């Protein structure tokens, strides 16, 4: 209960800090920025965004979930996506995963979770996607972090598969995805270069 | 369709950003990395909006991995989410988080989006849960004649209404029985100030208000 005072007492001091060292950043923060990325990353994840990116949060439209999904029937992500595509007419669209996820991590643990079960069960649908791949990986913590980058590949694959960039990309030539991993060992964001033109491609074949 | 060029040179950009970012950080210790990737549990679930301007743990001078978070279109708990009951019961049953705090903020794209008349395809099911709020207390929202304040007030009981979804989880009613945590809290952010309001939710109130027709 003191933690509620512990809070309101940081945010004062962070607004009083906030105005001494920049003169006019809530009146930029007040003013409209239109942000230029949508980064989808996971709820577990250590560091904000547009800290890893260097970029003001203003930047940045954030959705975090459990393990950084996008799954198909979804209104929450779905939801994020058209309104970042159709509304801010963000150029680029990012996926970043992380080692050390608890939500990969927890997927693979043989237990019924309830509620958790249907959320967890995209990742275990990406591990029988990747199967031969995975099960050739004796180490179990190079594995792990071949399921997360797998993971985040397949949750971009899941935004280029959206109407929303599928018809904005085809009308406009924008915006692109990328998949990211950051390692909190380093804290360096690696590109897992999806091959967004072949993916889009790939996706449209069948019509 | 080809990718035009403007948007692969943005890619390296961030990619530079990021590298003088790790370069400052070991400047500052040496171990930062180290640290950071060892660090306990987080105690606190944050749920918020995505076109919110200002990360949770900033707004709360927190350190990142104190804070587990979800953002989403105007900081919604709709009933049958699977994506934010998931984070609800992740963050309780896996994570035994000791607060749950639902942020709004003023100058919110999400709950402005749900009053303008245009069809939104996909959006229009999302931004519905927001149109509930109003129809809740359409006669209180009706006699406030300044559409500012109006809006503002709706911000309020959109965040109030979200507070009250997590109270009615299961997870949130058996661990606050047997722990006796975790405590909701419903905040608001505003962006013209930079400071917290509590909107005073009422946890122990609220809870027995739901526990009523069982
Ligand atoms: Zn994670
Ligand atoms: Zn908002």
């Amino acid at each position: 209960k003191q933690s509620h005072e512990r809070i309101f007492e940081n945010n004062r001091a962070w607004v009083a800090t906030k105005m001494k060292d920049d003169p006019a950043f809530f009146e930029k923060l007040s003013a409209g920025q239109t942000p230029e990325y949508l980064y989808i990353g996971c709820s577990d994840s250590r560091v904000p965004a547009n800290e890893i990116m260097g970029l003001e949060a203003g930047e940045v439209f954030v959705h975090r979930n459990i393990a950084n999904l996008v799954p198909n029937t979804d209104l929450n992500v779905m939801s994020v996506i058209n309104y970042a595509v159709r509304h801010l007419q963000v150029k680029h669209i990012v996926v970043c995963g992380h080692y050390h996820c608890g939500g990969v991590k927890a997927a693979l643990t043989p237990s019924d979770l309830g509620l958790l079960n249907p959320w967890l069960r995209n990742v275990r649908d990406v591990y029988r996607l990747h199967e031969q791949e995975l099960d050739g990986i004796q180490d179990a913590t190079a594995r792990a972090r071949r399921l997360v980058e797998l993971n985040v590949i397949e949750s971009c694959r899941n935004v280029i598969k959206t109407a929303a960039v599928q018809q904005s990309f085809h009308e406009r030539q924008f915006p692109v995805v990328h998949g990211w991993i950051f390692d909190v060992e380093t804290g360096l964001l690696r590109d897992l270069e999806i091959d967004f033109e072949e993916t889009l491609r790939d996706i449209k074949k069948i019509y």
